[PDB]
């Protein structure tokens, strides 16, 4: 049992060019097997690590900036976590695969990630979608968060639970009149949680509880909940903050976990951004929900809390309630940090202007079926990843998506390419839509809260209810992705592919 708070929060160093000019900025990643001591009191842990580091650099650009990253496999050939061989079918492919996909990134389809454009070491192999070695980032798109992390097929669970996760900031100089918290005063905050090893090991299950003889082992399990919480590849570590306005943008990097966030002081959080960017206006909060791959672009204002010890705390539990003494707790601000200079950020009020012919309502469900072995294969629509696409919406056409989730759990929604506008929620009779097909409302709808106001990428689609979202599909044509980002499910088998058309 680890003491909390007791190691300091780690910054990721922000990645340097390896040739930079006017037209194009050039970087190289090499993902590396590489040790890092994850608490004071452990021995150094085993990972898969971006330029051998937990999380990866954190990347900074302009946007507009020509970018262009060349994501190298450098990994050994064997995997260190438990691999499920029966997932998925097929000369021999090499058992550790690697894709980087940039979550959020408005990017050409061969830069994009794609699940079978994988790579093994060197690309000595490669799948049937791969194009291209370099990646091309255009970034002609918002200010906001987004994030890297490894996409390939039927490993993603455990090649970001490795540690194949970092930041990635898109910089408006539009924005800078905001006069937001800036450049030290603007801290990433990557939440992974884990379960480790007394000997420093990483611990991911190789099966789930009470498997049978005849179930694969190892075999996939359906949901992953880690019994400690890192930030920025710390457990429960602090912060040391000076009293004033800081600028937090907090991604939830986890395979399964969501978060429900607060301060134990009771204190506000001020939303500043969605995953597409700035709200219209700031919202204040006081908790907020975090699933994986959502972002929270938000201000936290320590100005009247200097020498105070604040808890970034966490009520929602993972596999059972919330443990107090564990998994309830993130991380801890200490405002003891002297003034560096006068804190001359704002908070403001109006931040970004607000958010069209309907081409196409698309009805999708999420369900699911059983395997030869009786596990569950969460599907989106009842197809695999490999039945023939079905989501192909026209470039340059708006369309509505209403999802239908007659599952128990919430499940949120990635759309790659596309950032989307959250139009409503609402009830529904799930026995009735499972013994019938048929949908009966049990409610009316409900507009998104104001956090989900100005643009997302992935949404948190829960059960008993339909969503609405609407997307603008462009500005790009080709093969991408939609997909449930618990990985779990997204490897087995709830990811479909999405062509946006150019007829
Ligand atoms: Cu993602
Ligand atoms: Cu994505
Ligand atoms: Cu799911
Ligand atoms: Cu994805």
């Amino acid at each position: 049992t680890l003491e909390k708070f007791v190691d300091a929060l780690p910054i990721p160093d922000t990645l340097k060019p390896v040739q930079q000019s006017k037209e194009k900025t050039y970087y190289e990643v090499t993902m590396e097997e590489c040790t890092h001591q994850l608490h004071r009191d452990l021995p150094p842990t085993r990972l898969w690590g971006y330029n051998g580091l937990f999380p990866g650099p954190t990347i900074e650009v302009k946007r507009n900036e020509n970018v262009y990253v060349k994501w190298m496999n450098n990994l050994p050939s064997t995997h260190f976590l438990p691999i499920d061989h029966t997932i998925h079918h097929s000369h021999e492919e090499p058992e550790v695969k690697t894709v980087v996909h940039l979550h959020g990134g408005v990017t050409p389809d061969d830069s994009d990630g794609y699940p079978e454009a994988w790579f093994s070491k060197d690309f000595e192999q490669t799948g049937p979608y791969f194009k291209r070695e370099v990646y091309h980032y255009p970034n002609q798109q918002r200010g906001a968060i987004l994030w890297y992390h490894d996409h390939a097929m039927a490993l993603t669970r455990l090649n970001v639970y490795a540690g194949l996760v970092g930041a990635y900031i898109i910089h408006d100089p539009k924005e800078k009149r905001l006069k937001l918290p800036s450049d030290e005063y603007d801290v990433p905050l990557l939440i992974t949680d884990r379960t480790i090893n007394e000997d420093g090991s990483l611990f991911y299950p190789s099966a789930p509880e009470n498997p049978s003889p005849s179930l694969p082992n190892p075999s996939i399990v359906p949901a992953f909940c880690g019994e400690t919480i890192l930030v920025n590849g710390k457990v429960w570590p602090y912060l040391e903050v000076e009293p004033r306005k800081y600028r937090f943008r907090v991604i939830n990097a986890s395979n399964t976990r969501t978060y429900n966030l607060s301060l134990d002081n009771g204190g506000d959080f001020i939303q500043i951004g969605s995953d597409g960017g700035l709200l219209p206006r700031s919202v204040k909060l006081n908790s907020f929900s975090l699933a994986p791959a959502e972002r929270y672009d938000i201000i936290i204002d320590f100005t009247a809390y200097e020498g105070e010890s604040i808890i970034l705390a966490n009520s929602a539990g993972c596999g059972g309630d919330v443990n107090p003494e564990t998994d309830a707790n993130i991380m801890q601000f200490r405002v003891t940090k002297p003034l560096a200079q006068k804190d001359e950020s704002r908070k403001p009020k109006y931040l970004a202007s607000y958010p069209e012919r309907i081409q196409n309502i698309r009805t999708l469900k999420l369900a699911g079926t059983q395997d030869e072995y009786g596990r569950p294969v969460l599907l989106l629509n009842n197809k695999r990843w490999h039945d023939p696409v079905t989501e192909t919406p026209k470039v340059g056409t708006t369309e509505i998506w209403s999802i239908i989730n007659p599952t128990r759990g919430t499940h949120p929604i990635h759309l790659h390419l596309v950032s989307f506008r959250v139009l409503d929620r609402r009830p529904f009779d799930i026995a009735r839509y499972q013994e019938s097909g048929e949908l009966s409302y049990t409610g009316p709808a409900v507009p998104p809260p104001p956090s989900e106001k100005g643009w997302k990428d992935t949404i948190q689609a829960h059960a008993g209810e339909v969503l609405r979202i609407a997307a603008t599909f462009g500005p790009y044509s080709g093969r991408y992705v939609w997909h449930c980002h618990i990985l779990e499910h997204e490897d087995y088998d709830m990811m479909r592919p999405m062509d946006i058309t150019d007829p």
